[PDB]
């Protein structure tokens, strides 16, 4: 599953996690800690959107 950021369209590939944000391999975006936060374009979890229809 992935997580798109309606602000710009950033997708977090939960299948791999995020080597750019230094995160665990295969991490549920809905379970990441507060240490995870995109740049000015989005940051928390509620500001994202899964890929499900």
């Amino acid at each position: 599953a992935k997580w798109v950021l309606k602000i710009t369209g950033y997708i977090y590939d939960e299948d791999a996690g995020d080597p750019d944000n230094g995160i665990s391999p295969g991490t549920k975006f809905e379970e990441l800690p507060d240490d995870w936060v995109a740049p000015i374009t989005g940051a928390p979890k509620s500001e994202f959107e899964k890929l499900e229809d």
